[PDB]
């Protein structure tokens, strides 16, 4: 399994400020992904095969959908699909434009078609042995950037 600390910062064309949040991940070869926001407020994504649920501070998760959530969807589904190499899935829905070198790549997807392509703009990855840095750009000039980092394997 592989775990780290993210640093995520919102920016919404119309807002005065960023938003910024931070936690740590954890993934398994077994397709499961562990997000845990620790500030500014307790947030927990929990995504494994046939699900994604969200959990804000102690209150009951709830089961997301891919027709209400699509950018945490489609977010979730990249990050893990690029951990493990899955570019085969993918390209099933993005268009793949890979630059650099094991040491220093950049990986930029663009949809190929609607619905995805209403919803996503872009979405820039950037690493070496590990993604480093995840950028989304929605259609709507709002961008959110993650970094990763203190990243380990376990
Ligand atoms: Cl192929
Ligand atoms: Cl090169």
């Amino acid at each position: 399994n592989i775990s780290g600390k993210f640093i995520q910062i919102r920016q919404i064309a119309g807002l005065n400020s960023s938003l910024k949040s931070s936690g740590t991940f954890k993934l398994t070869n077994d397709g499961s992904l562990l997000w845990q926001q620790q500030s500014p407020i307790k947030t927990t994504m929990q995504m494994s095969k046939n699900k994604l649920t969200q959990t804000i501070m102690d209150n009951p998760p709830t089961v997301l959908t891919r027709d209400d959530q699509p950018i945490v969807f489609t977010f979730t589904s990249v990050f893990m699909s690029v951990f493990k190499g899955d570019t085969k899935t993918i390209s099933e829905f993005f268009n793949i434009n890979f630059d650099g070198n094991t040491q220093n790549w950049t990986i930029t997807l663009t949809p190929k078609s609607s619905p995805l392509n209403k919803a996503i703009k872009e979405i820039i990855l950037k690493g070496n042995r590990y993604i480093t840095n995840i950028d989304v750009a929605d259609t709507q000039d709002n961008i959110i950037k993650i970094e990763l980092f203190d990243i380990t394997t376990n």
